[PDB]
């Protein structure tokens, strides 16, 4: 039998078969129900029918908060995207770091009681990303759609006391760029327009090695300008917007938040950990999630952590090309191991013991 891997993303579901190199299904973590009851849609079909539906994010901040809609996302995943009978496949689910214990239990209860999977497992997203980089010790920066975490990991296990959470990720950067471009005179307010600005963000944005220098260059030449044709036929040119957008990850004050930036959350996370493991964390900073895809983010992180860390500390930022899917790939690996097969919670163990078995 083939095991399934479902990464329950704040913005995107990544689902597929354990052993595959990439998720076969990548779709928005969105459920749409009729505006007027006289039934649900999920993912791209929900967005297409948005004019007749109310759209909701059941996993908006990395934590599943709407269980009836998460049921719909999982039903869509099994039956519409992967086209499998869930009762025929062990299923690996991902959870956010600091997922409440009752939340993990509800994920377990739905898998067995609603979908009758024969076996399941819940793994921490950041832990899977570390495994996908061939490591069991290191500190992950996972920046997705709705949340960013630092997760220090030692000998295979997250250190929950040192986890840092930043309520700032890719959704917030798209919102910032929407606001910036709207103020420039291009109206970007609707769902369809959010899609356009997201596309501009992913194609043209980058992280400046030195913000102040990059601003001086954009102020004094056209050399950083990039153009993008909108659906209405207008050509928009952006310059400093390209790097002011993701600079928000290092200066959350750009969108009015008092939070530490990702360089300070990474450094604080490491300093919460055993002094004796900090050398290994500094040398093994892995970046995961779509919001770490910006060109220049690894060099910027190298520079910022160097300025914060002891003068002699060896600092390595690992940014794999496949890091949009590294949480999913780490699940594909773990669930493929012979040593993992005894780790599955079976439906039989669930029927004997109930949801508290997941711990
Ligand atoms: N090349 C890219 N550059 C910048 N942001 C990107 C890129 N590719 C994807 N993203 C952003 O990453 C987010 C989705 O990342 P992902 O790790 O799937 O999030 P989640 O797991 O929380 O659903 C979106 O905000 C998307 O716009
Ligand atoms: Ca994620």
């Amino acid at each position: 039998t083939t095991a399934l891997v479902c990464d329950n993303g704040s913005g995107l579901v990544k689902a597929g078969f354990a052993g595959d190199d990439a998720p076969r299904a990548v779709f928005p973590s969105i459920v749409g129900r009729p505006r007027h009851q006289g039934d649900s849609y999920v993912g791209d079909e929900a967005q297409s029918k948005r004019g007749i539906l109310t759209l909701k994010y059941p996993i908006e901040h990395g934590i599943i908060t709407n269980w009836d809609d998460m049921e719909k996302i999982w039903h869509h995943t099994f039956y519409n995207e992967l086209r499998v009978a869930p009762e025929e496949h062990p299923t690996l689910l991902t959870e956010a770091p600091l997922n409440p214990k009752a939340n993990r239990e509800k994920m377990t209860q739905i898998m067995f009681e609603t979908f009758n999977v024969p076996a399941m497992y819940v793994a921490i997203q950041a832990v899977l990303s570390l495994y996908a980089s061939g490591r069991t010790t290191g500190i992950v920066l996972d920046s997705g759609d709705g949340v960013t975490h630092n997760v220090p990991i030692y000998e295979g296990y997250a250190l929950p006391h040192a986890i840092m959470r930043l309520d700032l990720a890719g959704r917030d950067l798209t919102d910032y760029l929407m606001k910036i471009l709207t103020e420039r005179g291009y109206s970007f307010v609707t769902t369809a327009e959010r899609e356009i600005v997201r596309d501009i963000k992913e194609k043209l944005c980058y992280v400046a090695l030195d913000f102040e220098n990059e601003m001086a260059t954009a102020a004094s030449s056209s050399s950083l300008e990039k153009s993008y044709e909108l659906p209405d036929g207008q050509v928009i040119t952006i310059g400093n917007e390209r790097f002011r957008c993701p600079e928000t990850l290092f200066q959350p004050s750009f969108i009015g938040m008092e939070s530490a930036g990702i360089h300070e959350t990474t450094y604080n996370s490491i300093m919460k950990c055993d002094i004796d493991i900090r050398k290994d964390l500094y040398a093994n900073n892995v970046m995961s999630g779509g919001t770490t895809m910006y060109p220049g983010i690894a060099d910027r992180m190298q520079k910022e952590i160097t300025a914060l860390a002891p003068s002699t500390m060896k600092i390595k930022i690992i940014a794999p090309p496949e890091r949009k899917y590294s949480v999913w790939i780490g699940g594909s690996i773990l669930a493929s191991l012979s040593t993992f097969q005894q780790m599955w919670i079976t439906k039989q163990e669930y029927d004997e013991a109930g949801p508290s078995i997941v711990h």
